[PDB]
C-alpha cells in the first residue's frame, strides 16, 4: 500500500516548483530506466568532442585541436529557479 | 494499491510548476526507457563534434579543429524557472 | 489499483504548468520508449557536426574545421517558464 | 506500508522548491537505473573530450591539444535556486 | 510501516527547499542504481580529457597537451542556494 502525499492543502498564493517520482518495481554510452533533468538550467555549456565513435583517428592521423573562448559575454539571470511571492525582482542597468 | 495526491486542495492563486512521474513495473549511444528534460533550460547550448560514427578519419587524416567564441553576447534574464505571485518583475536599461 | 490526483481542487486564478506522466509495465544513436521535453526551452543552441554516418572522412582526408560564433546577440527574456499571478511583469528599454 | 507526506498543510504564501523521490523494490560508460538532476544549475560548464571511443588515436597519432578560456565573461545572477518570500531581490548595474 | 512526514504543517511564508527520498528494497565507468544532484550547483565548471575509450594514444603517440585558463572572468552571485524569507538582497555595481 504505497501511499504518497505532497501539497494536500495549499492556500495563500504560494509559489512551489513540485517535483514528485514514484517508482514501483515488482557501446560507447549505454544507459537504461533512468530520469535526468526534471529541473536543469544549462547556462553556456561547451562541448568539443564527444561519442566520436568506432577507431577515431586510427593510424596516421596529425590533428590539431584549438578550443578558444574569447568572448565578452553577460549573463545577467534574477531567480533563477527561485519562485518569490509577494516579492520585488527587477534588473536595473544605467 | 499505489495512490498519489498531488495539490488535492488550492486556493489564493497560487503559481506552481508541477512535475509528478508514476512509474510500474510488474553502438555509440544505447538510451532506453528514459524520461528527461520536464523541465530543462538551455541557454548558449554549444557542441561541435558529436557521434561521428564508425571509422571517423580512420587513415591519413589531417584535420586542424579551431572552435572559436568571441561573441558580444548579452543574456538577460527575470525569473528563470522561478513562479512568482503576487510579486514585481521587471527588467529596465537605460 | 494504481490511482494518481492531481489538482482536485483549483480556486482562485492559480497559474500551473501541469506535466503528469503515468506509466504501466505489466547504429550511431539508438534510443526507445523514452519521454522528452514536457518543457523544454532552447536558446541559442548551436550543433555542428553530429550523427555523420559511417566512415566519415575515412581516408586522406584533409578537413579544415573552423566555428566563430562572433556575433552581437541580446537575449532578454522576462519570466521565463515562470507563471506569475497578481503580479507585474514589464520589460522596459530606454 | 509506505506512506509519506510532505507539506500536507500550507497557508501563507511560502515558497517551497520540492524534490520527493519514492522509489520500492520488491563498455565506455554504463550507467543504469539512475535519478540525476532534479534541480541542477550548470554554468559556465566545459568538456573538451569525452567518450572518444574504441582505439582513439591508435598508432601514429601525433595530436597537439590547446584549450584556452581567455573571454571577458561576466556573470551576474542573484537567488540562484534560493526562493524567497516577502523579499526584495534587485541588481543594479550603474 | 514505513512513514515519512515532512513539513506537516506550514504557516507564515517559508521559504524552504526540500529534498525527500524514500527507498525500499526487500567498462571504463559503471555507476548503478544512484541518485545525484537533487540541488547542485556548477560554476566555471573544466573537464578536458574523461572516458577517452580502449587504447588511446595506444602505440607510437606524440601528443602535446596544453590547457590554459587565462581569462577576465566575474562571478558575482547572492544567495546561491540561500532561499531567503522577509530579507532584502541586493547586488550593487557602480
Amino acid at each position: 500500500p504505497l501511499m504518497v502525499k505532497v501539497l494536500d492543502a495549499v492556500r495563500g498564493s504560494p509559489a512551489i516548483n513540485v517535483a514528485v517520482h514514484v517508482f514501483r518495481k515488482a557501446g560507447l554510452t549505454a544507459e537504461e530506466e533512468f530520469v535526468e533533468g526534471i529541473y536543469k538550467v544549462e547556462i553556456d555549456t561547451k562541448s568539443y568532442w564527444k561519442a566520436l565513435g568506432i577507431s577515431p583517428f586510427h593510424e596516421h592521423a596529425e590533428v590539431v585541436f584549438t578550443a578558444n573562448d574569447s568572448g565578452p559575454r553577460r549573463y545577467t539571470i534574477a531567480a533563477l529557479l527561485s519562485p518569490y511571492s509577494y516579492s520585488t525582482t527587477a534588473v536595473v542597468t544605467n
